């Protein structure tokens, strides 16, 4: 029922990054520089294959500072986590959703079984609820 | 001088950090855009406080970006910059060989001066083995 903290995620495949700045509709709460990481099982799904149970995607979100026309990574605000289990997480479409405040394992953020998170990712039904595309 | 090898499979490597450089920054030409730093296993050793062993490779992956309603989105790859550790072969440039690959393509070598220009700026970081990037969590 609970999503595992994705230990060692920092050494996974870096899928992409995006910057969300003040004025963007998702500034709350996704404002900052974010990086998406995928484990080996997730990569198979991302490649065009299907997602094996045990596939994990991580949204790693940082605050940034402006420094003379550079945006520089500040403090980690949170990690978001999607964990593939077709049977266990079938209520939110095969992915378990969890947020860890400041990336800390103890600071689980999701209180509704991940309904809130799913509600937005459900628009991406046709690509198994993942927004991120693999690039070169 | 001998040539820096193209770092095949660098995209699978450990993502050290990212930074955005916008118009007006000192490094706009030629480093403007979103860049990500990648390190092979041997480079991680040096980053974590060991010596950099020969074979250590750092990559600067530079993308253009588009600004679209207060989001910055990665566009096309502009270039990669490469540092390859070999204390013998790259002695003239402090043990690192420096190269640029236009659009990240192996044929599109950008360095014409044996990496002297790259080295000149990297030299300020003598104390940390000529590397700027620091490992973060
Ligand atoms: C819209 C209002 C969203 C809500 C609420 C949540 N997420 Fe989401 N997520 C959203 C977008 C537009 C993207 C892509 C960002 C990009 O850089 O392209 C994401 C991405 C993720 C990822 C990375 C994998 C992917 O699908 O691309 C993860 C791990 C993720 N999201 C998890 C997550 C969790 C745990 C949420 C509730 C706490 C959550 N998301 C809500 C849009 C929205
Ligand atoms: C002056 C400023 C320069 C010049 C002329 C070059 N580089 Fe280097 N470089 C510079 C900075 C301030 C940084 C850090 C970016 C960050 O903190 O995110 C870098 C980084 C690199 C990297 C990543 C490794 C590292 O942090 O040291 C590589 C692989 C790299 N630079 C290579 C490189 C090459 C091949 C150059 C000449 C074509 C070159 N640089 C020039 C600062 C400067
Ligand atoms: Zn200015
Ligand atoms: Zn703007």
């Amino acid at each position: 029922t609970k999503v595992k903290y994705p230990d060692g995620f920092r050494s996974w495949y870096h899928v992409k990054s995006m910057v969300i700045q003040p004025g963007h509709p998702l500034e709350n709460p996704f404002g900052g520089i974010h990086h998406v990481y995928a484990n080996a099982e997730a990569i198979q799904g991302l490649r065009g294959g299907n997602y094996p149970d045990g596939a994990v995607l991580v949204f790693d979100l940082f605050d940034y500072q402006e420094d003379n026309h550079a945006l520089v990574e500040g403090k980690r605000k949170l990690i978001g986590v999607m964990e593939r289990d077709a049977k266990r997480f079938s209520a939110t479409g095969g992915w378990g959703y969890e947020g860890f405040g400041e990336g800390k394992p103890d600071k689980r953020l999701v209180t509704d079984g991940g309904q809130g998170c799913f509600g937005c990712h459900a628009a991406q039904k046709e690509s198994q609820y993942v927004f991120s595309r693999l690039r070169d």
